[PDB]
Order: C-alpha cells, then structure tokens, then sequence
C-alpha cells in the first residue's frame, strides 16, 4: 500500500456512502457547482496498519459528478466496488487504473482544478444536449488528497480502452504542423505511444464503415467546436486497436468507445477512439479545424 | 432529527465500519487505552437535508471498547443497526435509548470522561476476571460531538431493563444515613423514580430464591469493592420490576440483568438489578459497606 491510494479508496467509498442517503433530484443549482464536502481524520495509536494516521479528503462538486456518472451510464455502486474491492494500479504525468480496468485515475495540478471548475457548468450542459453521447473524457470525480506534508489532486475518467480485450497499437494524434514524431525508449515498451507521423508513414488504415465514420465525425464536430469555445487545446485523439487474431466481441454499454471493423477488413480489428488531454489553456480556434482537418483525412 | 443525535448516529456508524476492516487480536498494548480517533467535516453547500454542515466527532480508546463489546457478548454489526436503523429516544440530567431499548445513550461531562480514562485500564482487566460477569455499568463506547458552537460527551451502556418486557416499578438504592425519599412530582409520571425509605416503607419484598440471592450478593460484594478501591462512590442499585399479569418469560442472553421470583411468589415478578452512576469521585470506604449492609437486609 501506498498512503495516499489509500486515502483516494477510503474517500471514495466514503463519499459514495454519503451520497446513498442523499435523496437525488434531476435538476442540478447553480449551488451544487460551488460545493463541496472535506473530511479531515487524525489517528493518535489507532489503525496504523491500513490507514496513514493524518490525513484530508475533499470532494469536488459531489452532486455534479453523482448526476454525470448517472448520465454516463455508470452506478454508483459498481463505481465504488470498482475503486474499493481491490487497489488501483500504478504506470510510473503517471496514471492509474481500477483493478478492473473500467477507470482511469491521473494526478492534475491546482490549475487544472481550476480550470475544471471554470469549464465544469458548460460541461455539464453539453452532456445533458448530447444525451451523454460523446467522445469527450467522462469526468466522473475530482478529489484532494493530503497526507502530512503531501497534498495532490486527481481526477477519474471512463477508461478509452476495453476492460477486457487488449490493445496492442496506441496512437495519440493532434494534427499538428510542428513535427510530431515518437521516440525510441517508448517502442522498447509492452505498448508504445505512436504519434501524427507514425500514422502517416507505417500506412496506418482504420477500417470502419462508412456509417460508423460518419457518425464520429459528426460527434467529433460538435465536440470540438465545444472544446474550441472554451479556449481549449492540445487535446488529443487517443486511438487504439485490438488485433482478435491475437488475444472478439464486445459489450459497447462498458466499451462505450468501441468500433468493429467493417466486413472487407484485412484482419479482424476493434478500435478504441476519444478525444484525451482536454484540460490546457498557435490559438485554440485553428487548432480545432487543424485537428478535425487531420483526422478527416486519415479515416 | 436533533443534529447532535445525527452526528452520534453517523459517527457511531463510521466508527464501526473503521473497526470492521481492523485485524482485531485478543490482547491490548497499553497505547490502545490512550488512542482516540477524531473526523471533522465540512460540507459547503452540500448534504444540508440531513447532516450539519460543521461538526466534529471523537472516539476514545476504540480498541479498548471493541474489545468491551465482544466481552459483554455484543456484536459489533448489531450494536451498530440498533444505534443506527432508527432514531435514539429521548427522555428530556437527560438520556437516549437506543429504538430497540438495548442500550442507553447518556450525556456526561468532560470531568466524567477524565474519570473515565483514569479507571478504563483496571475496568477492563476487572472485566476480563470477572470473565464479564458484573453488576457494574457494561461501558460500550465514548464520544465527544461537536456541532457548531456545542461541544458534549456521551457514553453507551448497556440497559439494566429489558429490550421487551415493560417495567412498572424502579427503585434506586444507595442505603444511605442521609433521609432518601422520592418527591411528589416524579410519582405523577408513567414510571416514577422510589428512592430508599420508599423501600422501606412500601413494604417491598423481592421474591428471588436462596440461590440466586446467593449468587447475586456475592457478584455485588466483588463489584462494590472494584468501586470503593478505586475510591468511586454515590453509585446506586438500579431495581426494577416487570409484573407478568399486566402486561412473561425473557431472553437471559440479552436482558442480562434479568432473574426470575421463585415459585411461591405472590405474583409473577421479573426483577432487573445492577449498579448505576458510578463516575463521581462520609468517604468512599464506608459508602460501599453501608451500601452492601443495605442491600443484604431488603433483599
Ligand atoms: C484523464 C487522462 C486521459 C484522458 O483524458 N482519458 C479520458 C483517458 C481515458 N482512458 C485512458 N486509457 C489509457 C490510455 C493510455 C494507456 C497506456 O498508455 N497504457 C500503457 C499500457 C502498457 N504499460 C503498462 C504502459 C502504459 C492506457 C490506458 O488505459 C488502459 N487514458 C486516458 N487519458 C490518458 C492517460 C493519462 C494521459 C492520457
Ligand atoms: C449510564 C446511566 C445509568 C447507568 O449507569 N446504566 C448502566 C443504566 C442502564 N440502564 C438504564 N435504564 C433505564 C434507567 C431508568 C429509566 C427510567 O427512569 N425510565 C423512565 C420511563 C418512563 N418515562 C419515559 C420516563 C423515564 C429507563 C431506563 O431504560 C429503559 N439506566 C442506566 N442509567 C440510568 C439512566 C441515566 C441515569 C441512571
């Protein structure tokens, strides 16, 4: 055990506990976009096996994350489970993921969790316009953690990727003109990190047809001009493919991100695509066109 | 909901689900009587329906109450659903009982609670002799609750009357020189409050046979001493009866008090006996003899 895993699982089950006896409207205030719950915890020669002895967790914005998780089509039962039942499982920007696979979990900067509040309304608005139909990151929670001396703040997302079936190509695609290339160190991993050129250059198809890549490009569209009018960039387009013919069908209700193959395909693939990396501030408008410029073409 | 009856609630129940995850061993170390473990909570704008939004809650010496619970054949789970499925009862020096009336629920001082963790150590290695067979008060948890501005301390017994069968009579003995008799007001209440001289006066007889009575006053003679040795006095002997033809047979595992009259009794009596109030700290030497001298002769 890691201290401050311990204090994200214990804060998470107890949040979600609080939030079982909230009754639940569907309507949201302008209030529940301010709030928040902290718990501060001191142990004098107490439970020095599991937990840290000080420690503080804040939950951002309870009711707005409740109401998006739901939107999301996620319960709040299986979204404690998932986070509780068994630790997360560390990367090392270092990342998480639930013992399940279903979530992500990444370390943000004060700025960040500023700059969610700011955007965190809008959001919220759009999700309910969409139907929770998108390829934005699902936000599903925001919290503070402090461990005497060590204060971090994280956030948790729907993992792009299925929770079963295995990856074993990455891309990650802005659409840039400054040169974007991979490094070397990265190949020599389990799962490399391919960028723009990599795509253009090793011959990389996707092949969908071309209904399901007319629906994504549509999504894609209002996604983006969403991201734009918020004065956002350097998001990315994370893309993933699973090669049946390895390790193939899936469940798109917990793969939300899914897309089989059509039937003239080379080899049998399932691809994991959404948009990553959304929470910076050469402008924010061209860079949307820019991207949805790139990515039209290399569908 | 009074709010620091809710903040008892939640914290009780936080408080056992903590202890739940604990690996529990059979001994104490001597730090387990100095632990505590304090939460405070702030919610902004959030979960304003049910809890303060500000308070505070503070467990003494979790471990050595854990251990009590098991040893008085209290489950941690039970005494949790019976603190927490229902509101606590009041009776407004006021007291709660818990819904199921298995356990009471009083407000102490913080002189009370300096005592107490003054007589714990040897409470609890009395308990452990006794093998939790005892007259004396069956401490099961301390707290302190704060809730904006008011601060208070409370303390869990176990009830000396029964969870079922209804009481129509209470006596409080100490057997003292001072005149003990009751006042006129309390006689207008649903269950008055008799005091010594009511005792001897009324003519009351307690119907229980020559084995019991045996048992029962040597139980007292241990108990008293336990008390006058640790110089605590002004305690009393709690008695109450449950006539059978009014409202008859009772569960000795959970009215542990309880003892039966014998066969040639006048009526069908229950009896409930055991010490109350014993946190005060003309002596206490001769308070225990003249209390067991009273005792022997009425009984
Ligand atoms: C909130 C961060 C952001 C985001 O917005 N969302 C929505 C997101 C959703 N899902 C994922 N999923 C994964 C994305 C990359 C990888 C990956 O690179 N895995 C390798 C596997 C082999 N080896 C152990 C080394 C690492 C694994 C993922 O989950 C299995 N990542 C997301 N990211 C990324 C993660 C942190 C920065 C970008
Ligand atoms: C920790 C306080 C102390 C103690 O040490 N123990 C062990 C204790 C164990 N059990 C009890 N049980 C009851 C004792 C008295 C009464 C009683 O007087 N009830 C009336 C009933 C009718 N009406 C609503 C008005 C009040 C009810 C009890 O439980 C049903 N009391 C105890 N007391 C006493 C309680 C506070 C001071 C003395």
């Amino acid at each position: 055990s890691d201290p401050l895993l311990s204090v994200l699982m214990w804060g998470v089950n107890h949040s979600i506990n609080e939030l079982s006896h909230v009754q639940i409207p569907v309507m949201l205030m302008p209030d529940d976009f301010k709030a928040y719950s902290k718990i501060k915890v001191d142990n004098h020669l107490f439970n020095k096996e599991n937990m840290p002895s000080h420690f503080k967790f804040k939950e951002y914005c309870p009711m707005v994350f409740r109401n998006l998780r739901e939107r999301f089509g996620i319960d709040d039962q299986d979204f404690q489970n998932s986070l509780t039942r068994s630790a997360p499982l560390p990367n090392d920007a270092r990342f998480h993921t639930s013992y399940d696979k279903r979530y992500i979990i990444k370390t943000i900067t004060s700025e960040d969790v500023a700059e969610m509040h700011n955007i965190l309304k809008k959001y919220h608005q759009y999700i309910v316009e969409c139907h929770g139909i998108t390829l934005l990151p699902q936000f599903l929670g925001m919290y503070r953690l402090n461990v005497d001396g060590v204060e971090i703040y994280v956030i948790v997302t729907r993992n792009v990727f299925s929770h079963r079936l295995s990856v074993y190509r990455k891309y990650d695609l802005k659409g840039s003109t400054v040169a974007r290339e991979a490094s070397d160190k990265e190949k020599a991993k389990e799962l490399p990190t391919l960028k723009d050129n990599d795509f253009i250059n090793e011959g990389q198809k996707i092949y969908i047809d071309d209904n399901n890549k007319k629906v994504f490009l549509e999504k894609l569209k209002k996604d983006v001009e969403f991201l734009a009018q918020l004065k956002l960039m350097d998001y990315s387009l994370l893309v993933g493919i699973h090669d049946v013919e390895r390790a193939g069908e899936f469940d798109p209700n917990i793969d939300v991100y899914g897309i089989k193959c059509h039937e003239n395909s080379p080899r049998k693939e399932v691809y994991f695509m959404a948009i990553i990396d959304i929470l910076t501030h050469v402008n924010p408008e061209q860079y949307s066109k820019r991207f949805l410029d790139f990515i039209g073409h290399i569908l």
